[PDB]
């Protein structure tokens, strides 16, 4: 059972700046904690992240068409992106938004998603566990 | 430690109506739910609910003077409670705020929250499961 | 069938002065029962200031299946609680108001329950209640 | 005592279609309908409806000339005639304005009118039965 | 000569947390502060505070039938409840709307009060002392 | 201490036109009550934003604290404002009326967010329980 | 020459019911002031009046084909109709708006006008005597 | 099949008084062209124009009763109109809105239209040739 | 009778630019002008400008204590001075505001003024005219 | 005669998902029948596809560089890119806007395009039938 | 060559109220900073500063008359006048808007300015330094 | 000492037309006058310019990872890319936000940048010589 963790612009350089806002972990670590919490369950995770608006819808893509369960970050590609929303909006299994800072309260555009009314759920502010709870929903539902 | 899972208004209804909004499980069931999964996670559950803003406020200003955390869904009072708000803004320990339905796929109304700005974190339209991904997240604190 | 008249925060003084007519509440809830019952219903007229005391009359009329007149005061304009209970009812609900809420202030003009409401009175007076039981009547 | 019942454009054509928005009754049984109330209240009832802003305009005047009341569903142009409403604002008799559809319920368009400000009283979503309660109160003033 | 002084939600917390905002003085030395001054000044203070505002209307309500004035800070339900307002709009004696913290300098929420517009004036941000000045006023009224 | 009263524009016809209290009924007042208090009140008017800026120059270069009635400026200065929010000892904006019972353009403030406090419509006893207020620290 | 003065919907009722909000003069009344104002300034005044837009619209054309100069008291008109704007941007002699009354200080919806932006100019609360003044602004061209 | 091409108010006076904003080709050419093209496509056209909002309505009632597509360029009424909206929700055939301008390149206040969501679709800025265009995509449906 | 005509800010410089629309007429022209035209009907005209706000309000105060009228041209000020309207809203004799240019056809920030709704009438876009239009209607009252 | 007929992000996958909004027609086929209606009209369609805004802008800038027309989908980036609309801007040949669905019977979000304001004109809901009824106003301009 | 460089309301003050903002140089000491920079560039500054709008309005007639560049930085003016919005625009000259501060970073009213349209360029957030660039500019026109 | 400037998209194309806006200097000119004030200086300049986003961010993380400061004029991604924007708030040395245009004299959404919130500070209108001042503002720190 494939869940696919989609991270954004910027995402690959978790843990090098503000470990206050998105925490101390790098992005290699976030990918093996997550592969870790995902065998814990009986899941495979794959995870990615990209700089590149193309790059993600092409795994959008690619999802939809195994329809495989999304957990996504896009990172400000959430308040800004209609082209990344129509692609989410054609998956066929979960779809969950994670934010790991809470992204209400920051400044005021950062409460706006494109993703959310398309999403099944959204997590935010439960820093990088928010991915794991994430898992441990799609394992149960 | 005690956690504290705080209920608002019409949510002792849950169960009995819009069961694709809300769950099928009852308020009596969800209460087990939350007490066997907090159990299994070494913590233990205060699980309360009640229609009375007055009430909550008293829970809520109890947990602030134990330094215990909060579960709360607020139910409508979300979206329109400054006073509610403020005394959770006294919590010390951690504030997940819960919505069992994806308020953002719903009415515009439904999409601010004054509890938000002022939580750890937020879990929304991940049904009654979000209130076991919020005791998890305590878990590891 | 029964029908449930709720009268909310402030409405227990009506008449008294210190907009909404020189009637009293005592007066209404006799006027109501007077006109529902010519009209064959049995008209239970219930007030409470508190929020949560009105969510369990509505709780329990919509456990019944029963209809709703419902004069919300000023929680019509604030209470998302409220129009969630009301949204439960599966026999009509109407929305009454003894003023022309739109010839006040702004925000006497939106309404929470409206949108959830079968039809909505303003403006009438207390008239406005026994022409919902009428309405009620014919179902 | 004469009162004066008028509907605004389109609504030649009720009963025939959106008979779940607007109801089944055709627009000649309306008119038989309010009669027949109007006589068993001690009133006399002249029903009429026209397409024509200016035609609506014309029996405002007489109605506002022979100081008669007025039971007013205005159609589209509730939402967008000032010309009516201060045509409206000349009556000296009650002005009762009448919505067959519950207009809070239906696009955000619908939610405003000119008319309200200047009415007596508002009926909404009840139906054809909301123009016989208006006669019903206007037998009482 | 009699004077309510009523407190709204969570006031019945005072001083005893964001000392910064609202002050170090607890309620019950507020009660006594009141008092003492009220006393020299020729009247006499009736203090109360409440989380319910159904209870806060009762006070009002016999503020309204004795014709006593009311200095009133609401707390949350000052930016949230039209209730509290229609009660307080029946008062025939002066009404003071104070708040202790400078709301003006806060959130924007803090910055709209249904009470301002039908209130005789407003004291805002001068603390504890606030009630103290409302009171002075009073006697001088 | 000295502590600055500053009336602005249109504020020197007092009395003239609806309180009956004049311009120099007021400042005699004024005066009274800070010496009862054991404070000196200096109280002035213009209708010259310059001047009115001149004045809170030099009540900040003194430390000295301001009571300010701004009249029409209060909603309008953002040089007002800028001025105020230099000064260290208190500041507390007075309005004789209840600007939330007017228009709708006099319940925004320039000056509220960087004020201290704000007293509003308790007429012309709010530049005197502004005076109290300054007394006690 | 001619000069063109439009009266639109209700100002055929001037006079009787009313103000002085609109002057205590009647439409015949005010037809003979301008006849007269104009005979006086070497013109010739055509006065008309109409509750229908589709009237006005075609005298706005007749004026555009005559190429004659238009003084115009759209009534309601003014705040409601793209179609009247639009016929009277195909004037190329000049256009004044005007209003008997003071629509700067009545409800907020008579602050918006269509003409206004295409009006060679605007007057506005100064009675009828404001139709004649633009008479004598249009004999100055 | 019969097609209804319904212009609204001011289009009688195409090419006279102004543009190309509008082309140099008078109501009588556009209907000639608009016959021409039709017959060409195995249709007939019938083209009709008022300045009439009533007479449109009157059209569009009997387009709905015919259940005949209609391309209607309402003119200043699409931005103003709920009556001839509503008039046209009821159309079972396609209904095509057709502007002349680009009404999105012109006042922000033509960029609004009641029409366009109750649309099958909607041809703007590209001429008289629009018509023309809606024709041929009702031809193939 | 004296009537006092009072221009603000930057209108010393009429006619050094740009002479549409503010005309090619200089301030010494235009006190020339309003003096004749006073003289015709029987009046005293007294023409002020500054760019000083404390001066202007100075002049006001005085036509408010001598029970004079007010022909005014703010100038900016009329977009941004409360001082200046509430100074205004204490004379008893009419007060006429004038632009010289059409400020409907210009910035949207020229279109809001706080002097139109404490004015008795409005004049705007008929040039230097305006305001000999203005001392016209102060001869009739 | 060149024209290019550009689609933007996830227009790829036409014909896969909501048939619907977007029809049934393949991106191939769709290729296909732009091609040979092009011919039909002395035409030569350049019909490309990208998900990458940069490649779209590459395809502009070519089109901006020899002088050819452009039809565009944009998609998503319809409503978001200043990027777009800017190298858009640039055309000196006719740029048609093109939308398959309706957008205006749609999300709010999806009436508003960066691209209108600066297009020749806008095709919206008439289906793929719009890129063909695009490439016919090309070939008459 | 001559340029003014004219500072605002409060900026008399500079240098010994807040560093942080603002910097710690005093107005005599950017005059001779200025003064200084300006002579390496071939220029003569000539640097004035009041609290008094008329008096600015007075300096910016004189760089007007005289065809002279102005470096304004207008403190809260900026925000506020257009009177001093106005004077700016008759220079024929180019003006450049300075702050010494990122206004972009602080209270949202400082975003908003009369001068930037009507400006050539604007420096905003370089400090002191904003005015010896913008002198540079001058110097090469 | 590396200063990295970076131009987003279309700014390839610059002095290719539209010279009255964004300048006749071409881009590969850009970079040799950039380079030439840069050695004048005692610094050296790194020029890029990408029509992608991704790659624009790279360009910002490796300026962010070697603490160089940035001048970006980020072209449309301006008032659009909060993926941008947050890259941008990772450098720690200063980022000035240069535009070569007066965005502020330009279309409403010109004058919205998601940079200017977080940039040492920003100059616009100053055409390319802007490059330059920045460069000379960052030699000074
Ligand atoms: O996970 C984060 O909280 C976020 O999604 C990442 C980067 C920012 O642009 C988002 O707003 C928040
Ligand atoms: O958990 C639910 O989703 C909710 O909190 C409950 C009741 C409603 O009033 C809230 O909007 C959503
Ligand atoms: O009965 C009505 O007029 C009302 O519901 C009663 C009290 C007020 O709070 C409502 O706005 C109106
Ligand atoms: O009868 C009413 O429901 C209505 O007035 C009739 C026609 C529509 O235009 C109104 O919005 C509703
Ligand atoms: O007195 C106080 O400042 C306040 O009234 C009390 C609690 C908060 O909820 C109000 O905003 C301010
Ligand atoms: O003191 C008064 O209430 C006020 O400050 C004076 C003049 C007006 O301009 C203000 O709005 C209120
Ligand atoms: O004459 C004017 O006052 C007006 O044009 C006449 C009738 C109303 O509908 C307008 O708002 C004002
Ligand atoms: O044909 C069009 O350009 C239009 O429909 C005609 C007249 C105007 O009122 C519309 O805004 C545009
Ligand atoms: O005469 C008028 O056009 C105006 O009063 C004069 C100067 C400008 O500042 C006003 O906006 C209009
Ligand atoms: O062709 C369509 O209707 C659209 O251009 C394509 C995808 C969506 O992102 C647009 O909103 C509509
Ligand atoms: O130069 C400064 O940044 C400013 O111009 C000075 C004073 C304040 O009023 C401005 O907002 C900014
Ligand atoms: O440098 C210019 O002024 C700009 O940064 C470049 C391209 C446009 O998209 C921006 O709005 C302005």
């Amino acid at each position: 059972l494939i869940v696919n963790v989609i991270n954004g612009p910027n995402l690959g350089r978790l843990g090098r700046r503000e470990p206050a806002v998105y925490g101390g972990t790098t992005h290699d670590e976030l990918v093996a904690l997550i592969e870790r919490e995902a065998a814990e369950l009986g899941l495979k995770a794959v995870v990615r992240q990209s700089d590149s608006e193309a790059q993600l819808l092409d795994w959008i893509h690619q999802a939809a068409d195994a329809a495989e369960p999304v957990i996504l970050n896009a990172g400000g590609l959430t308040h800004t992106s209609v082209a990344l929303r129509d692609a989410c909006a054609e998956l066929s299994a979960p779809l969950i938004e994670v934010h790991i800072s809470n992204v209400h309260a920051r400044e005021e555009f950062r409460r706006h998603s494109y993703l959310s009314p398309i999403a099944t759920g959204v997590i935010v502010g439960l820093g990088i566990q928010g991915y794991l709870l994430a898992l441990r929903y799609l394992a149960e539902h």
